[PDB]
């Protein structure tokens, strides 16, 4: 019968899945690339005043970001796009610990910014000296809400879910009613363990 | 019946759409990330630029990135002052359309493809003007990408499909696969994001099996 319109509704969902993952994968990889390039280009030893201006310039007009920060070896925030009320320290963060040990870039899961209270995930790049000692950290915090609006903006009338590897809702876009009786086409992102589920839309009057 | 040729054909077409999206994204990513890298460099450098430091930055950026033909820094005149490629002569690029537009627009430029003056290979470039305080263009970052790197990426993923990339003038940028696989097919087509190349993915025909 109209299994025909269903199968097509399904491949549309698949097409959407790849579009949206590609977008977010792109956003994450691009940010990583920006940070990596900053680390390479800035005169060493890092001058804090210069870093401060660079983060401001980079942060400027990129709703992508919750904030951009720079940390010292101890994990104190020493440069920041958000005016900081008190001293802030992120050495307790999972991504900080991992970044310190691996001396490699780290992407975090969603949490609530100590600095803004908003939900975010971060990209954290260790800055190394000549002897490959980790001395500082670039920290790029992305607003989860930006990703949500990004997806919503393109697929407002499909229901999509983003869930981490443990079932925690990262976010959803669109009306859940659309998912009734639908199995989702789904897949994980590249650099972060978030699973995206796109529900095909129902077969309607035709 | 004959209606099941239609059925298979439709799947072939769909697969063509799938490849169009997959392959465009790979190129869009390359271009976008390169723009982002170049822009971050332009912001992070301390004026007045030390050309030896710049040379070092470009080498480190270039290292292990088959994507790149080369990376270059230009003075305000278009002279190449730093180069990942061993230059045998002075090189000036001020005559390039991308240079002229970068200078005039004071914004990032993604060029059409052409034959590199430096390596003789097909390339296209990402050019980012470096501004001073009064927003005067003082220098240029230039990232030259190998067309053939893009062609070989695609051909290696989709060896059995014929795919064309073409500019607005109708110039073939590159093709991949055997043109014969396209006989009696309209391609599925679409543009890249940052440069107006159009990619055409041809559906494979319905074989005997069936």
């Amino acid at each position: 019968e109209k299994d025909t319109i269903a199968a097509e509704h399904k491949q549309e969902a698949s097409v959407l899945l790849n579009l949206h993952r590609n977008k977010i994968n792109y956003l994450i990889g691009e940010t990583m690339a920006r940070m990596t390039s900053l680390s390479i280009a800035i005169d060493r030893p890092v001058d804090i005043k210069k870093m401060q201006s660079i983060l401001e310039k980079t942060f400027d007009s990129e709703p992508r970001f919750s904030g951009l920060y720079f940390l010292n070896a101890k994990g104190d925030v020493t440069a920041s796009t958000t005016e900081l009320k008190t001293k802030v320290n992120l050495a307790d963060r999972s991504f900080f610990i991992k970044a310190k040990e691996t001396k490699k870039t780290v992407i975090s899961d969603s949490y609530s910014s100590r600095i803004t209270g908003q939900p975010i995930f971060t990209i954290c790049v260790p800055v190394l000296d000549s002897k490959r000692n980790v001395t500082d950290y670039l920290v790029a915090a992305i607003q989860i809400d930006y990703l949500k609006n990004l997806i919503n903006l393109l697929s407002p009338d499909v229901y999509i879910e983003v869930v981490n590897q443990d079932g925690k809702m990262i976010f959803a876009s669109g009306q859940a009613s659309h998912a009734e009786d639908q199995k989702p086409v789904s897949g994980y992102l590249d650099d972060i363990s978030w699973n995206m589920k796109v529900y095909p839309n129902p077969v309607t009057i035709e």
